[PDB]
C-alpha cells in the first residue's frame, strides 16, 4: 500500500497538505513544492510578524529533537526565510522518519506572501543536489528504509468544489487518472524538467525546457513568446503587476499544446483562466506570467497539474503525465 496525504484547495489558486514534526506530533500546513529540496517550519523562536498566526515548532517539547544549529538562509524566487538546521521525527501521512529541516526564525523576507497565505512552511519534493545541507529527499529516504514500494510520488490535485486531492507516496494508483500514462525522461540531473515542443497556435518553440512544478500557481512562458501570444489578443495588463486581464469568453484565447514523440498535452483557456467577477463582470485574469530563463523554459505549474495527474519518479528519472479523473 501507499502513503496518501490529502490536499486541500486554497481559493482555487493553490493547495496545501499537512504533516507533523516532533514526537509529540506538532501539526503544520505545507506548500508541497516539487521545485525545492528543503523542509522548513516556523519556530517558537521566530521574531517576526508573519509567525504570529502560524503553527509554530517547539523543539523542547519533542524528545526526538536533535540539536544542529547551523545557520541557514533559504532563498526562493519569491522571497527569503532564515533560521537554523534542526533534526526531528517528521511524519507524512502514516509514515515517519528522522529528518533534517530548517527551523525558521525570520520570515520578513517572505512578505507579503507569508502573512496573507495560510501555510506554515514549505516541504520540498525535489532532488538532493538542490537542497541546502545535502539532505536526502523524503521519498528517497522512505524507499531506502523499505517503508514504501517505489521512490516515486504522485499529485492528484484538488478541484475547487468538485473534489479534494492527494499527494501519494510510493506508487501509482489507477483511481487518479484516465487514458494513458506517458513517461517523459528528465533532461536535467536535479530538476523535474522535461523536453517538449511548445505550440500556441502559429507560435512554436522546439524542444523547450518544461518544468513541472507544484509550488508555482501559474503557467510561465518566455517573455518573447508571450509577447507574440498577446499581440492583438484584446487582453490588458494590470498596472504594476505581471498579470493580464481579459473578457472570460474572449474567442481569441489560445490553447497551449506541448508535444513529445511519446505524448501530447494541451491547456485550454478554461484551465488557465481565473474569474475575477468582484473586479468586474465577465472579467478573467490569465494565470500566465512571462519569465526568461537562460534557456527558453516553461513552468507547468498548478494550472497544468489541475488537468494532468503527474508522477515524479526518482528511480526512473522521469515525469509521468496522464489526464486526471474528473472525480473520485
Ligand atoms: C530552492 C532553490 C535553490 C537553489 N540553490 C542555489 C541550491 C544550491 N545548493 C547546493 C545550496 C537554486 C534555485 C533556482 C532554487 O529554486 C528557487 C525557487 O524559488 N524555485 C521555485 C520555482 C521557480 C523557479 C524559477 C523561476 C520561478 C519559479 C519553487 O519551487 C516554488 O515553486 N516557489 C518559491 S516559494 C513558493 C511559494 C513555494 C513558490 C513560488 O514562488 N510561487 C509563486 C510564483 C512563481 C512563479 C510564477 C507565479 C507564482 C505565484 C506563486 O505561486
Ligand atoms: C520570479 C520572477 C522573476 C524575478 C527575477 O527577475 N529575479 C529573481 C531575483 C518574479 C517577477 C515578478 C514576480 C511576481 C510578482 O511580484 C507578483 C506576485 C507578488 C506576490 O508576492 C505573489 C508572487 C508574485 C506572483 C511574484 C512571484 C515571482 O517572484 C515573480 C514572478
Amino acid at each position: 500500500s501507499n502513503d496518501n496525504i490529502e490536499l486541500v484547495d486554497f481559493q482555487n489558486i493553490m493547495f496545501y497538505g499537512d504533516a507533523e514534526v516532533g514526537d509529540n506530533q506538532q501539526p503544520f500546513t505545507f506548500i508541497l513544492d516539487t521545485g525545492s529540496a528543503n523542509l522548513w517550519v516556523p519556530s517558537v523562536k521566530c521574531t517576526t510578524a508573519g509567525c504570529l498566526t502560524k503553527h509554530l515548532y517547539d523543539s523542547s517539547k519533542s524528545r526526538t529533537y536533535e540539536k544542529d544549529g547551523t545557520k541557514v538562509e533559504m532563498n526562493y524566487v519569491s522571497g527569503t526565510v532564515s533560521g537554523f538546521f534542526s533534526k526531528d521525527l517528521v511524519t507524512v501521512g502514516n509514515l515517519s522518519l528522522p529528518y533534517k529541516f530548517i527551523e525558521v526564525i525570520d520570515t520578513n523576507g517572505f512578505e507579503p506572501t507569508y502573512t496573507a497565505s495560510t501555510f506554515d512552511g514549505i516541504l520540498g519534493l525535489g532532488w538532493k543536489d538542490l537542497s541546502i545541507g545535502s539532505v536526502d529527499p523524503i521519498v528517497v529516504e522512505l524507499k531506502n528504509q523499505n517503508k514504501i514500494e517505489n521512490a516515486l510520488f504522485t499529485f492528484y490535485l484538488p478541484v475547487h468544489d468538485k473534489h479534494t486531492g492527494f499527494l501519494t507516496i510510493g506508487g501509482i494508483e489507477e483511481r487518479f487518472y484516465e487514458g494513458p500514462l506517458t513517461y517523459e525522461k528528465l533532461n536535467h540531473d536535479l530538476y523535474w524538467q522535461i523536453t517538449l515542443d511548445a505550440h500556441v497556435g502559429n507560435i512554436m518553440l522546439e524542444k523547450a525546457n518544461c518544468i513541472v512544478d507544484s509550488g508555482t500557481s501559474a503557467i510561465t512562458v518566455p517573455t518573447d513568446f508571450l509577447n507574440k501570444m498577446l499581440q492583438n489578443l484584446d487582453v490588458i495588463k494590470v498596472p504594476f503587476l505581471p498579470f493580464y486581464v481579459t473578457l472570460c469568453n474572449n474567442s481569441k484565447l489560445p490553447t497551449f499544446e506541448f508535444t513529445s514523440e511519446n505524448g501530447k498535452y494541451t491547456l485550454e483557456p478554461e484551465y488557465y483562466l481565473q474569474h475575477i467577477e468582484d473586479v468586474g463582470p465577465g472579467l478573467c485574469m490569465l494565470n500566465i506570467i512571462g519569465l526568461d530563463f537562460p534557456v527558453p523554459t516553461f513552468i507547468l505549474g498548478d494550472p497544468f497539474m489541475r488537468k494532468y495527474f503527474t508522477v515524479f519518479d526518482y528511480d526512473n528519472q522521469s515525469v509521468g503525465i496522464a489526464l486526471a479523473k474528473k472525480n473520485l
